Protein backbone atom coordinates (compact mmCIF):
# COMPACT_ATOMS: atom_id res chain seq x y z
CA UNK A 1 0.00 0.00 0.00
CA UNK A 2 2.30 2.81 -1.20
CA UNK A 3 1.36 6.51 -0.14
CA UNK A 4 3.58 8.33 -1.80
CA UNK A 5 4.53 12.44 -1.75
CA UNK A 6 6.95 14.86 -3.44
CA UNK A 7 8.66 17.77 -1.59
CA UNK A 8 9.94 20.23 -4.17
CA UNK A 9 13.31 21.72 -3.15
CA UNK A 10 12.30 25.02 -4.62
CA UNK A 11 9.55 25.27 -1.25
CA UNK A 12 11.79 25.17 1.37
CA UNK A 13 11.47 28.69 2.67
CA UNK A 14 7.82 28.12 3.21
CA UNK A 15 7.53 24.43 3.73
CA UNK A 16 10.67 23.09 4.71
CA UNK A 17 10.55 19.20 5.27
CA UNK A 18 10.18 19.33 8.96
CA UNK A 19 6.31 20.71 7.56
CA UNK A 20 5.90 17.48 6.18
CA UNK A 21 3.33 14.65 8.00
CA UNK A 22 5.01 11.88 7.43
CA UNK A 23 2.58 9.98 9.22
CA UNK A 24 0.21 9.73 6.45
CA UNK A 25 3.00 8.79 3.70
CA UNK A 26 5.14 5.19 3.27
CA UNK A 27 7.35 7.42 0.47
CA UNK A 28 8.49 10.94 0.09
CA UNK A 29 10.40 12.15 -3.13
CA UNK A 30 12.87 15.00 -2.67
CA UNK A 31 12.47 16.69 -6.07
CA UNK A 32 14.59 17.53 -7.98
CA UNK A 33 18.37 16.13 -8.06
CA UNK A 34 19.53 18.34 -11.56
CA UNK A 35 21.12 16.04 -14.85
CA UNK A 36 23.84 18.20 -14.86
CA UNK A 37 25.09 18.44 -18.29
CA UNK A 38 27.37 17.69 -20.27
CA UNK A 39 29.31 15.58 -17.39
CA UNK A 40 26.09 13.78 -16.39
CA UNK A 41 27.17 14.17 -12.97
CA UNK A 42 23.71 13.91 -11.41
CA UNK A 43 23.91 16.70 -8.60
CA UNK A 44 21.39 18.24 -6.18
CA UNK A 45 21.19 22.11 -7.26
CA UNK A 46 24.76 23.86 -6.14
CA UNK A 47 23.85 25.11 -2.33
CA UNK A 48 21.53 23.08 -1.58
CA UNK A 49 23.22 19.90 -0.06
CA UNK A 50 22.40 20.81 3.64
CA UNK A 51 19.12 20.85 2.39
CA UNK A 52 19.22 17.48 0.67
CA UNK A 53 21.08 15.37 3.04
CA UNK A 54 18.67 16.48 6.11
CA UNK A 55 15.69 15.79 4.50
CA UNK A 56 15.55 11.85 5.27
CA UNK A 57 16.51 12.25 9.11
CA UNK A 58 14.07 15.30 9.14
CA UNK A 59 11.02 13.55 7.42
CA UNK A 60 12.10 9.74 9.35
CA UNK A 61 11.56 11.95 12.76
CA UNK A 62 7.97 11.90 12.90
CA UNK A 63 7.58 8.37 10.46
CA UNK A 64 10.83 6.49 11.09
CA UNK A 65 9.55 3.82 9.02
CA UNK A 66 8.98 6.27 5.82
CA UNK A 67 11.09 5.73 3.47
CA UNK A 68 12.47 8.31 0.81
CA UNK A 69 13.85 8.74 -3.15
CA UNK A 70 15.44 10.96 -4.83
CA UNK A 71 13.74 12.23 -8.48
CA UNK A 72 16.23 13.50 -11.41
CA UNK A 73 14.82 16.19 -13.46
CA UNK A 74 11.45 17.07 -13.53
CA UNK A 75 9.02 19.13 -15.73
CA UNK A 76 10.63 21.41 -17.95
CA UNK A 77 12.21 21.65 -21.82
CA UNK A 78 15.50 22.24 -20.38
CA UNK A 79 15.45 18.49 -18.34
CA UNK A 80 13.67 17.10 -21.87
CA UNK A 81 16.49 18.50 -23.71
CA UNK A 82 18.78 17.20 -21.14
CA UNK A 83 17.30 13.91 -21.25
CA UNK A 84 17.75 13.17 -24.89
CA UNK A 85 21.25 14.28 -25.41
CA UNK A 86 21.77 11.95 -22.59
CA UNK A 87 20.45 9.26 -23.69
CA UNK A 88 21.88 8.82 -26.67
CA UNK A 89 25.44 9.22 -25.64
CA UNK A 90 26.76 5.87 -24.02
CA UNK A 91 29.64 7.49 -22.38
CA UNK A 92 27.42 10.09 -20.67
CA UNK A 93 24.84 7.17 -20.16
CA UNK A 94 27.69 5.32 -17.70
CA UNK A 95 28.25 8.69 -15.72
CA UNK A 96 24.46 9.27 -15.09
CA UNK A 97 23.98 5.93 -13.72
CA UNK A 98 27.13 6.24 -11.87
CA UNK A 99 26.69 9.24 -10.45
CA UNK A 100 22.96 8.81 -9.79
CA UNK A 101 23.72 5.19 -7.75
CA UNK A 102 26.28 7.34 -5.83
CA UNK A 103 24.23 10.30 -4.90
CA UNK A 104 21.55 8.70 -3.41
CA UNK A 105 24.13 6.43 -1.27
CA UNK A 106 25.77 10.09 -0.42
CA UNK A 107 22.07 11.67 1.19
CA UNK A 108 20.63 8.63 2.33
CA UNK A 109 18.32 8.07 0.19
CA UNK A 110 16.83 4.75 -0.61
CA UNK A 111 15.60 5.19 -4.11
CA UNK A 112 15.88 6.84 -7.23
CA UNK A 113 13.00 8.57 -9.85
CA UNK A 114 13.85 9.40 -13.42
CA UNK A 115 11.30 12.19 -13.68
CA UNK A 116 11.50 12.88 -18.04
CA UNK A 117 8.60 14.15 -19.58
CA UNK A 118 8.56 12.64 -22.06
CA UNK A 119 10.82 9.76 -23.63
CA UNK A 120 8.92 11.09 -26.95
CA UNK A 121 9.74 10.51 -30.48
CA UNK A 122 10.19 6.64 -30.64
CA UNK A 123 13.80 7.04 -30.85
CA UNK A 124 13.79 8.87 -27.09
CA UNK A 125 11.81 6.16 -26.12
CA UNK A 126 14.49 3.94 -27.98
CA UNK A 127 17.05 5.39 -25.80
CA UNK A 128 15.16 5.72 -22.39
CA UNK A 129 15.15 2.19 -22.64
CA UNK A 130 19.33 1.74 -22.95
CA UNK A 131 19.19 4.37 -19.53
CA UNK A 132 16.81 2.56 -17.48
CA UNK A 133 18.11 -1.04 -18.45
CA UNK A 134 21.65 -0.15 -17.63
CA UNK A 135 20.46 1.82 -14.32
CA UNK A 136 18.94 -1.43 -13.34
CA UNK A 137 22.19 -3.39 -13.67
CA UNK A 138 23.99 -0.68 -11.46
CA UNK A 139 21.49 -0.61 -9.23
CA UNK A 140 21.69 -4.90 -8.77
CA UNK A 141 25.18 -4.33 -8.81
CA UNK A 142 25.91 -1.71 -5.97
CA UNK A 143 23.48 -4.44 -4.11
CA UNK A 144 26.06 -7.10 -4.35
CA UNK A 145 28.83 -5.10 -3.35
CA UNK A 146 27.93 -2.49 -0.80
CA UNK A 147 25.49 -5.74 0.82
CA UNK A 148 22.45 -3.46 1.36
CA UNK A 149 19.35 -3.62 -0.09
CA UNK A 150 18.97 -2.74 -4.02
CA UNK A 151 18.25 1.01 -4.34
CA UNK A 152 14.44 1.41 -5.22
CA UNK A 153 13.93 2.97 -8.94
CA UNK A 154 10.38 4.67 -10.46
CA UNK A 155 9.77 6.41 -12.73
CA UNK A 156 7.02 9.01 -13.50
CA UNK A 157 4.61 8.50 -16.59
CA UNK A 158 2.25 10.17 -18.78
CA UNK A 159 -1.04 9.59 -17.85
CA UNK A 160 -1.62 7.18 -20.58
CA UNK A 161 0.45 4.11 -22.08
CA UNK A 162 0.19 5.79 -25.14
CA UNK A 163 2.36 8.74 -25.96
CA UNK A 164 -0.15 10.08 -27.10
CA UNK A 165 -3.63 8.68 -27.49
CA UNK A 166 -4.54 11.12 -30.20
CA UNK A 167 -1.22 10.42 -32.21
CA UNK A 168 0.41 7.52 -31.31
CA UNK A 169 4.45 8.95 -31.59
CA UNK A 170 5.66 5.91 -29.09
CA UNK A 171 4.33 3.95 -25.83
CA UNK A 172 5.68 2.53 -22.91
CA UNK A 173 7.43 -0.79 -22.86
CA UNK A 174 5.37 -1.99 -20.24
CA UNK A 175 6.97 -5.80 -19.69
CA UNK A 176 10.34 -3.58 -19.63
CA UNK A 177 9.16 -1.58 -17.05
CA UNK A 178 7.78 -4.06 -14.84
CA UNK A 179 11.09 -5.96 -14.63
CA UNK A 180 13.27 -2.70 -14.18
CA UNK A 181 11.17 -0.62 -11.87
CA UNK A 182 9.38 -0.87 -8.17
CA UNK A 183 6.64 1.36 -9.61
CA UNK A 184 5.60 4.17 -11.94
CA UNK A 185 4.26 7.50 -11.15
CA UNK A 186 1.43 7.61 -12.89
CA UNK A 187 0.68 11.97 -14.13
CA UNK A 188 -3.14 11.51 -13.46
CA UNK A 189 -3.59 15.75 -14.02
CA UNK A 190 -2.96 18.63 -16.02
CA UNK A 191 -5.68 17.26 -18.12
CA UNK A 192 -7.28 20.77 -18.72
CA UNK A 193 -6.17 24.20 -17.79
CA UNK A 194 -5.28 27.77 -19.38
CA UNK A 195 -4.46 26.37 -22.37
CA UNK A 196 -8.14 25.92 -23.02
CA UNK A 197 -10.34 28.94 -23.47
CA UNK A 198 -13.05 26.85 -20.73
CA UNK A 199 -13.17 25.45 -17.70
CA UNK A 200 -12.93 21.93 -17.30
CA UNK A 201 -12.16 18.92 -14.55
CA UNK A 202 -8.08 19.26 -14.68
CA UNK A 203 -7.45 15.72 -13.51
CA UNK A 204 -11.09 13.92 -13.77
CA UNK A 205 -11.32 10.38 -12.70
CA UNK A 206 -13.84 9.75 -16.00
CA UNK A 207 -16.05 11.60 -18.03
CA UNK A 208 -13.30 12.26 -22.90
CA UNK A 209 -10.33 10.83 -23.36
CA UNK A 210 -8.60 12.84 -20.59
CA UNK A 211 -9.27 11.04 -17.68
CA UNK A 212 -7.51 9.34 -15.13
CA UNK A 213 -9.67 6.10 -15.33
CA UNK A 214 -8.84 5.94 -19.18
CA UNK A 215 -5.21 6.18 -18.94
CA UNK A 216 -4.78 3.71 -15.71
CA UNK A 217 -7.16 1.41 -17.84
CA UNK A 218 -4.77 2.07 -20.93
CA UNK A 219 -1.44 0.31 -18.65
CA UNK A 220 -3.55 -2.09 -17.75
CA UNK A 221 -4.53 -3.29 -21.07
CA UNK A 222 -1.12 -3.21 -22.10
CA UNK A 223 -0.09 -5.60 -19.51
CA UNK A 224 1.03 -3.78 -16.44
CA UNK A 225 1.18 -5.68 -13.32
CA UNK A 226 -1.78 -3.43 -11.50
CA UNK A 227 0.27 -3.22 -8.66
CA UNK A 228 3.22 -1.64 -10.42
CA UNK A 229 0.82 1.42 -10.90
CA UNK A 230 1.15 4.27 -8.27
CA UNK A 231 -1.96 7.02 -8.75
CA UNK A 232 -0.97 10.69 -9.20
CA UNK A 233 -3.20 13.18 -7.32
CA UNK A 234 -2.90 16.72 -7.33
CA UNK A 235 -2.39 19.06 -4.10
CA UNK A 236 -2.98 22.18 -7.00
CA UNK A 237 -6.02 22.82 -9.26
CA UNK A 238 -6.00 24.54 -12.57
CA UNK A 239 -7.74 27.99 -12.76
CA UNK A 240 -9.09 30.20 -15.29
CA UNK A 241 -10.41 33.83 -15.67
CA UNK A 242 -14.25 33.71 -16.40
CA UNK A 243 -15.38 35.24 -19.66
CA UNK A 244 -18.89 36.01 -18.06
CA UNK A 245 -19.10 36.13 -14.54
CA UNK A 246 -23.10 34.51 -14.23
CA UNK A 247 -21.32 31.02 -16.38
CA UNK A 248 -19.59 29.62 -13.62
CA UNK A 249 -19.85 25.70 -14.33
CA UNK A 250 -17.90 23.48 -15.82
CA UNK A 251 -17.34 24.10 -19.93
CA UNK A 252 -17.48 28.20 -19.08
CA UNK A 253 -15.55 29.99 -21.33
CA UNK A 254 -12.54 31.34 -19.99
CA UNK A 255 -10.40 34.17 -21.33
CA UNK A 256 -7.05 33.44 -19.57
CA UNK A 257 -5.35 32.04 -16.69
CA UNK A 258 -6.58 32.69 -13.41
CA UNK A 259 -4.16 33.03 -10.29
CA UNK A 260 -1.01 32.16 -9.84
CA UNK A 261 0.07 32.12 -13.70
CA UNK A 262 -2.83 29.20 -14.03
CA UNK A 263 -2.14 27.06 -10.22
CA UNK A 264 -3.54 27.60 -7.44
CA UNK A 265 -2.12 25.19 -4.35
CA UNK A 266 -5.03 23.11 -2.56
CA UNK A 267 -3.67 25.46 1.22
CA UNK A 268 -4.59 28.70 -1.22
CA UNK A 269 -8.12 27.35 -2.79
CA UNK A 270 -9.05 26.62 0.51
CA UNK A 271 -8.58 30.49 1.50
CA UNK A 272 -10.30 31.07 -1.74
CA UNK A 273 -13.53 29.06 0.03
CA UNK A 274 -13.20 30.34 3.12
CA UNK A 275 -12.99 34.65 1.47
CA UNK A 276 -16.22 34.02 -0.73
CA UNK A 277 -16.16 31.30 -3.27
CA UNK A 278 -18.15 28.68 -3.69
CA UNK A 279 -17.25 25.08 -3.98
CA UNK A 280 -19.18 22.80 -6.14
CA UNK A 281 -18.42 18.96 -6.44
CA UNK A 282 -19.15 17.37 -9.85
CA UNK A 283 -20.12 13.81 -9.78
CA UNK A 284 -19.60 13.28 -13.10
CA UNK A 285 -15.96 13.90 -13.18
CA UNK A 286 -15.11 12.67 -9.97
CA UNK A 287 -13.58 16.40 -9.33
CA UNK A 288 -14.42 19.55 -7.43
CA UNK A 289 -14.24 23.66 -8.57
CA UNK A 290 -14.76 26.98 -6.85
CA UNK A 291 -15.39 30.22 -8.11
CA UNK A 292 -15.93 33.79 -7.02
CA UNK A 293 -16.34 36.77 -9.19
CA UNK A 294 -14.46 36.12 -12.23
CA UNK A 295 -11.69 33.40 -11.01
CA UNK A 296 -12.79 30.08 -11.05
CA UNK A 297 -10.51 26.70 -10.37
CA UNK A 298 -10.76 23.11 -10.93
CA UNK A 299 -9.49 20.73 -8.18
CA UNK A 300 -9.51 17.74 -5.94
CA UNK A 301 -10.79 18.08 -2.57
CA UNK A 302 -11.71 16.24 0.23
CA UNK A 303 -14.74 14.13 -1.17
CA UNK A 304 -13.04 13.60 -4.93
CA UNK A 305 -9.26 12.61 -3.12
CA UNK A 306 -11.30 9.48 -1.01
CA UNK A 307 -13.31 8.95 -4.50
CA UNK A 308 -9.98 8.50 -6.50
CA UNK A 309 -7.96 6.68 -3.46
CA UNK A 310 -11.13 3.97 -3.41
CA UNK A 311 -10.46 3.85 -7.17
CA UNK A 312 -6.89 3.35 -6.67
CA UNK A 313 -7.56 0.14 -4.51
CA UNK A 314 -10.75 -1.38 -6.51
CA UNK A 315 -8.42 -1.20 -9.17
CA UNK A 316 -5.75 -3.05 -7.19
CA UNK A 317 -3.27 -0.33 -8.06
CA UNK A 318 -0.23 -0.08 -5.77
CA UNK A 319 -1.21 3.01 -4.07
CA UNK A 320 -1.02 6.77 -5.26
CA UNK A 321 0.91 9.83 -4.72
CA UNK A 322 0.33 13.36 -3.88
CA UNK A 323 2.05 16.22 -6.35
CA UNK A 324 3.22 18.61 -4.23
CA UNK A 325 3.01 17.99 -0.49
CA UNK A 326 3.97 21.46 0.07
CA UNK A 327 0.96 22.37 -1.56
CA UNK A 328 -1.26 20.88 1.38
CA UNK A 329 0.32 22.85 4.06
CA UNK A 330 -2.48 21.43 6.93
CA UNK A 331 -2.25 17.99 5.40
CA UNK A 332 -5.98 17.52 4.62
CA UNK A 333 -6.11 15.34 1.36
CA UNK A 334 -3.10 13.40 2.42
CA UNK A 335 -4.70 12.43 5.88
CA UNK A 336 -8.28 11.59 3.84
CA UNK A 337 -6.24 9.64 1.01
CA UNK A 338 -4.32 7.68 3.92
CA UNK A 339 -7.44 7.31 6.01
CA UNK A 340 -9.63 5.58 2.83
CA UNK A 341 -6.97 3.04 2.08
CA UNK A 342 -7.10 2.25 5.95
C1 LIG B 1 -3.25 15.13 -20.94
C2 LIG B 1 -2.26 16.06 -21.57
O1 LIG B 1 -1.51 15.67 -22.48
N1 LIG B 1 -2.24 17.30 -21.10
C3 LIG B 1 -1.34 18.33 -21.59
C4 LIG B 1 -0.81 19.14 -20.42
O2 LIG B 1 0.08 18.32 -19.69
C5 LIG B 1 -0.12 20.45 -20.84
O3 LIG B 1 -0.07 21.33 -19.73
C6 LIG B 1 1.22 21.35 -19.08
O4 LIG B 1 1.40 20.22 -18.24
C7 LIG B 1 2.64 20.18 -17.56
C8 LIG B 1 2.77 18.86 -16.80
O5 LIG B 1 1.74 17.97 -17.14
C9 LIG B 1 2.74 21.38 -16.62
O6 LIG B 1 3.97 21.38 -15.93
C10 LIG B 1 2.58 22.68 -17.40
O7 LIG B 1 2.49 23.75 -16.48
C11 LIG B 1 1.32 22.65 -18.26
N2 LIG B 1 1.28 23.80 -19.15
C12 LIG B 1 0.46 24.85 -18.96
C13 LIG B 1 0.56 25.95 -19.98
O8 LIG B 1 -0.33 24.94 -18.02
C14 LIG B 1 -0.90 21.15 -21.95
C15 LIG B 1 -0.18 22.38 -22.50
O9 LIG B 1 0.95 21.99 -23.24
O10 LIG B 1 -1.21 20.26 -23.01
C16 LIG B 1 -2.07 19.21 -22.60
O11 LIG B 1 -2.45 18.44 -23.72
Amino acid sequence: ALKVGFWPAYSVSEFPPSKINSRLFTHLYYAFAELNAPTFEVRVPPGSEKTAEDFTPTVRRLNPSVKTLISIGGWGSEVRDNFAKLNSDASARQRFVKSSIALARRYGFHGLDLDYQYPEPQLEMENFVKLVSELTAAIREEARTSGKPRLLLTEAVYFHQKLFPWEVVTEYPVQFIAAGLDWVNVMAYDFHGSWENFTGAPAALRDSKFTASVGIESFLAAGMPPEKLVLGIPLFGRSWLLKNNNEVGIGAPAVGAGPVDGALSFSEIQNFIRGGAREVFDTTTVSAYAYKDNVWVGYDNQQSVALKVQYAKEKRLGGYFFWSVNQDIDAILPKIASDTWG
